């Protein structure tokens, strides 16, 4: 049958790793959370395999909810476009927990149906800067299909906070959502305007956020970079009406600055 | 380590199965379509046993494309409000296929890590009326856990066609929308307003499409059901505010009776 392998993989580490419709590999990770100190977990994955018919298929698990994603990922334009990524980049959803102290485990499962090998490099990194301080600047990098998204703990007095987003270079478009903490977060192009407060910016941005809407007393704010800028104002680029062919964007990425300053 | 079975079963049958934080389970899954024939899969489960805590997590994956859901599954509402759904129907997307005839193998696995055992019950349905035929009325039931949708082929000579969908209890509120064929469909609660035409209706609507918009000559009708009657028109029930609990919704059905017709 199916030849599954496993690994009890560790934080910081870049696994080079073949996998074809035969192999289907598997990583646990374990966790340390505390009710005080809360840190996101980003997994980070790429393939330097070109293929078009079989991609391959990323499975996160957790405790409570599972994500998943197929790589290169293909994103949608207007006109039936079709963008591919080598890179993708995504932060689990943790939900807050009980104990003062408990190990949460994860795992990571890669298969594939192609009948040929295709190497992928993955990692997973405990980001430090998960919460986002008052007063204080952050600049990150993100893309179209590295979605990113912080944590902001209300602190004691503040009755609102402003979220103030910037960025130097326009293009491409973003988009800025403001999230109750709950399991679990939309940041995927699809679905980033059902719930929460979402602004759509080019250069800056500025959500006003209060403590009256969110009784848990903390939000997310959730930065998502789209593939086309004909919603921020740009001209669409003329590529080749490819109905079936996808083509590369290049390197297209945005730096952000975020600060969340009390009113 | 995890101890994984695998199996392969096959359609039209109900398998019930436990599982915990050690089992793993696989089933394998052979289907045989044609160009001029093409039909739709449903896959379908079922839970017996109440658990808030730990869910169980499955993964439907395909050559192309990988979906995934926990169940029991909880939707949300207006007010931090929690649905909690035991059944869990979903139909996969097919694209259209390049060789004559050409078998098409899909896997559907099975985890969770819950310490404590759960029953399941999962089966997968080959639909046999997956294509909508002119002039013809099919009536089907939805719930809020269990979309639809269904292929219709534009025929020769038709310029564009009506789509009218009926029903006689007008709740619960629900949401019809027209997309293209290119996998993958939106039929989840969260991204169904983001392409195609789309109409919310509680017992009447009626949509227009044109061929001259779907360059495949064909498109998919998604039909979805929502948890909260608001957006209908209808009044909220006054649950208790639990934040961290989920109620039941009990029975919530809707029958639907589709025809496409030629303007
Ligand atoms: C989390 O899991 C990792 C993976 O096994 C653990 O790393 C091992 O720790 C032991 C104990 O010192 C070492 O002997 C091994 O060499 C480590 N593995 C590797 C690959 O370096 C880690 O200890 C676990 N975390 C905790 C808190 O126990
Ligand atoms: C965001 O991306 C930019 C561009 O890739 C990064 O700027 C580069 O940083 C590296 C490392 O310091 C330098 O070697 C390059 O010369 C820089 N290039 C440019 C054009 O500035 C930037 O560091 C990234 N930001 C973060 C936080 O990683
Ligand atoms: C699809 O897979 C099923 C699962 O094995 C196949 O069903 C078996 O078919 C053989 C051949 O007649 C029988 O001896 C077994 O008893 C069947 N098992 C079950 C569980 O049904 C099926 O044949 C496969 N389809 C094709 C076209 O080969
Ligand atoms: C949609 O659901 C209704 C209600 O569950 C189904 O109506 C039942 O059908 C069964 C089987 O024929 C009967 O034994 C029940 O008496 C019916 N109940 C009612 C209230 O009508 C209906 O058959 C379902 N439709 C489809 C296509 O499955
Ligand atoms: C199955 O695949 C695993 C993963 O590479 C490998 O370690 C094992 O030897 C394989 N078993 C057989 C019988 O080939
Ligand atoms: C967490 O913080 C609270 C108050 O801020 C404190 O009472 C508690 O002791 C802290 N937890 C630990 C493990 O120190
Ligand atoms: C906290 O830990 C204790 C023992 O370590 C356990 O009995 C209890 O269930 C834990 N709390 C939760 C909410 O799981
Ligand atoms: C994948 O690579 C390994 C080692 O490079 C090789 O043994 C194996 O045959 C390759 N897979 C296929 C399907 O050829
Ligand atoms: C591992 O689990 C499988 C699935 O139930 C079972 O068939 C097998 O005997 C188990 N192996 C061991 C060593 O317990
Ligand atoms: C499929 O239909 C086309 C025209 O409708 C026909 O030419 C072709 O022979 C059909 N395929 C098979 C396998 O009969
Ligand atoms: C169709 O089948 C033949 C052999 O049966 C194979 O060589 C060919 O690659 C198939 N077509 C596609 C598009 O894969
Ligand atoms: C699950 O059920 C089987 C048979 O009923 C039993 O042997 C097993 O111990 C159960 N699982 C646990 C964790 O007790």
């Amino acid at each position: 049958p199916k030849n599954v392998s496993q690994k009890d993989a560790e934080f910081e580490r870049t696994y080079v790793d073949e996998v074809n419709s035969e192999l289907v590999n598997i990583y646990t990770f374990n966790h340390t959370v505390t009710r005080n100190r809360t840190e996101g977990v980003r997994v980070s994955v790429n393939v330097l395999n070109k293929q078009k018919g079989a991609p391959l298929l990323f499975v996160v698990r957790q405790k409570e909810a599972v994500v998943s994603f197929q790589v290169p990922l293909i994103l949608r334009g207007m006109f039936q476009r079709k963008y591919l990524y080598q890179k993708v980049e995504r932060t689990l959803c943790q939900p807050p927990t009980k104990n003062e102290s408990e190990i949460q485990f994860f795992y990571v499962d890669v298969s594939t149906l192609s009948p040929v090998n295709t190497t992928y490099q993955l990692r997973v990194s405990r980001m430090d800067d998960f919460v986002l301080r008052t007063g204080e600047q952050f600049s990150f990098n993100t893309t179209a299909a590295q979605p990113q998204y912080f944590k902001y703990e209300f602190p004691e007095g503040v009755d609102s906070v402003i979220v103030k987003v910037t960025s130097n270079k326009a293009f491409p478009c973003s988009v800025i959502s403001i999230q109750d903490v709950l399991c679990p977060v939309y940041d995927l192009d699809n679905n980033v305007a059902f719930i929460g407060m979402y602004q759509t910016m080019t250069k800056k941005a500025a959500i006003t956020v209060q403590r009256k809407d969110f009784p848990s007393n903390s939000f997310y704010v959730v930065v998502v970079v789209k593939t086309e800028d004909q919603a921020c104002g740009g001209s669409l680029p003329f590529y080749p009406f490819a109905e079936d062919e996808p083509v590369d964007q290049g390197h297209r990425q945005k730096t952000l600055s975020v600060l969340v300053s009390q009113a």
